[PDB]
């Protein structure tokens, strides 16, 4: 037993709601958030910039000591820091960006991380200005993690839409 609220079950380990990822970080404080990064963990939009936001730029001065000392991601890949107020880990994973002509299929390698937990509160990876389709991207979530995963999504329409289409 945990305490996400208000989820709908999709399937036995997935679960998925209509809600801000930062609200619901500073509400539940799980042991890990799960961060939509990019390689340089440059926290400056969407996602990593609510969250860096909501640390008062701790998140991003953690990060640049980061990269100074062990250099980029690769896309795929993730670190475990720390998740300052909102968390105890927050999971910094680089899912691809298709604007940048990165490859779809590393979205499955992105997810992948998350099985290195038992639970985590994580948004939709690839949304937003990564420009992966949102219908994939919980589909290819939902046929890699096998650990718990509470997705928030934070935009209504978007969550409208994900619930009634999934196959
Ligand atoms: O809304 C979904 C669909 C588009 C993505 C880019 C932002 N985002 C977020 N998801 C969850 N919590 C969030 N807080 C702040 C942003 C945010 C995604």
């Amino acid at each position: 037993v945990n305490s996400f609220s208000g989820y709908l079950k999709l399937t036995d380990n997935v679960y998925i709601k209509n809600a801000d990822i930062v609200e619901e970080a500073k509400k539940v404080k799980p042991t890990v958030v799960v961060n939509a990064a990019n390689v340089y963990l440059k926290h400056g939009g969407g996602v990593a910039g609510a969250l860096n936001k909501a640390t008062n730029n701790a998140m991003q001065v953690e990060s640049d000591d980061y990269i100074a000392t062990n250099g980029p991601l690769k896309v795929g890949g993730s670190c475990v820091l720390s998740g300052h107020n909102l968390a105890k880990h927050c999971l910094h994973v680089v899912g691809p960006n298709v604007n940048k002509g990165e490859d779809i299929q590393l979205l499955k390698s992105a997810y992948e991380n998350f099985n290195q937990h038992e639970v985590l509160l994580a948004p939709l990876l690839s949304a937003g200005i990564f420009g992966a389709d949102p219908i994939h991207s919980l589909r290819v979530c939902v046929d890699t993690v096998r650990t718990n995963v509470y997705l928030a999504v934070f935009d209504k329409n978007l969550y409208d839409k994900l619930v009634s289409s999934f196959l």
